[PDB]
């Protein structure tokens, strides 16, 4: 079972995966990691410059305990350095955890520089008592009847992120350095996390859930402190 | 920290907590596991005799990461062993996973016997879209405003298992061998697991994993496999 969540496919030997894993296991530096809302850092007031225009249907595709949607127009710039975008993507549950609180819902824009460095501009989803949605993912969500396959691709609607977009800009912004969630794990990401939820829908929930099954990597030590599985590994 | 979820208070490490959690670390059979619906065993149906009366308020605890109900009054007979009530308790997400796909909560009733042979009957929650819940849950959850603080305590309304029990009664049951999801871990747990998924509130569900927060054992290698710590500790 190749790069999975499952045993031997899972987080704790993506290392015995192949070599090229090394941060995965030996970083001191990985993500997920549990946030202490009253000890990160906040991306400061205007520090931070989300752009996503309008787009066309674009390809959502069953990745196999995964669901991206792949698109190249937007971008993100931090001070002076422009990240453009590669894709956005999901897990269920969460990744990472507040105040040690997971959350049913995590999604993940990914962004890129010309120098492969990379950014990440994740929200929190969290169940509506009221049926309240996000249009915009109601729009990505729509077609999931049609990938039901891993490896199967399909067509989103059109994708208005005029919501998503000012709720990014009228809330605080965990900020904090930290590696990707999955293989190889690489570090130097560059973390910005929405602090407020984005609704989340019973029936979407369900939906995703069953497609993407479960996608998480658990949490990690703290950052700079051994990852915690050479820490396991003392015994023997 | 403490027997935690979390960096060195969570499972990657209990081992390194105190020496006498071996098994989580060392143990070949380990819980939760990812349940392979086609493969399993299902308790054979007559072989299972869960018993459930009318039980009066009862303890409500906030264990901190964690929801315990202590209740004395109830048996389970596998076969010819009969095992008497200690308690039950809720996770959120699930533990647990079937065909891969997890769950937002899974509810464990731990019985035991006089030479401390556990088994344990487990449900998974599942969202409902319609609003439908277990009364006898609602019961359990209501007093939650209580018990804020970890180590507090309070009492819940009469426990009425009529439905709870009837639905057990109703579905198959997945059955193995496992281990206890905390530590430490000890081997030779009798799992049985409803197949058939109870419904959950969002109000419920987001009540409960404000208190819990997050309190659910990553998934273990398979059934007589190495620890997947032992397998990760290759090398360094
Ligand atoms: C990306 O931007 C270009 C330039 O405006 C445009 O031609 C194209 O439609 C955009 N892509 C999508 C899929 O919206
Ligand atoms: C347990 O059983 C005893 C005897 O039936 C009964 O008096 C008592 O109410 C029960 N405990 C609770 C809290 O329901
Ligand atoms: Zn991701
Ligand atoms: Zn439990």
């Amino acid at each position: 079972n190749k790069f999975n969540y499952t045993g031997l496919g899972g987080p704790l030997n993506w290392y015995g995966l192949d070599e090229a894993n090394e941060a995965c296991a030996k970083g001191k530096h990985q993500s997920p990691i549990v946030i202490d809302s009253a000890a990160i850092d906040y991306a400061a007031s205007g520090s931070l410059k989300l752009d996503l225009p309008l787009a066309d249907g674009s390809k959502l595709e069953n990745l196999g305990f995964g669901l991206q949607v792949t698109l190249t127009n937007g971008s993100l710039t931090a001070n002076s350095k422009t990240y453009t975008l590669a894709q956005f993507h999901f897990h269920t549950p969460s990744e990472h955890h507040v105040n040690e609180e997971h959350f049913p819902m995590e999604v993940h824009f990914v962004f890129q520089t010309a120098a492969k460095e990379t950014a990440v501009v994740g929200f929190f989803f969290q169940l509506s008592e009221v049926g309240d949605s996000v249009p915009l993912f109601d729009s990505v969500f729509a077609p999931i009847d049609n990938i039901p396959d891993a490896g199967t691709s399909t067509t989103t609607g059109q994708l208005d992120f005029g919501g998503l977009l000012d709720h990014f800009n009228r809330h605080g912004v965990y900020q904090y350095t930290g590696s990707l969630t999955t293989p190889p794990c690489t570090e130097e990401v560059m973390w910005n996390l929405s602090t407020e939820p984005l609704p989340l829908t019973v029936q979407g929930y369900n939906k995703v859930k069953k497609i993407i099954k479960y996608n998480a990597r658990y949490t990690q030590n703290a950052l700079g402190q051994d990852n915690l599985l050479e820490v396991a590994a003392q015994k023997l």
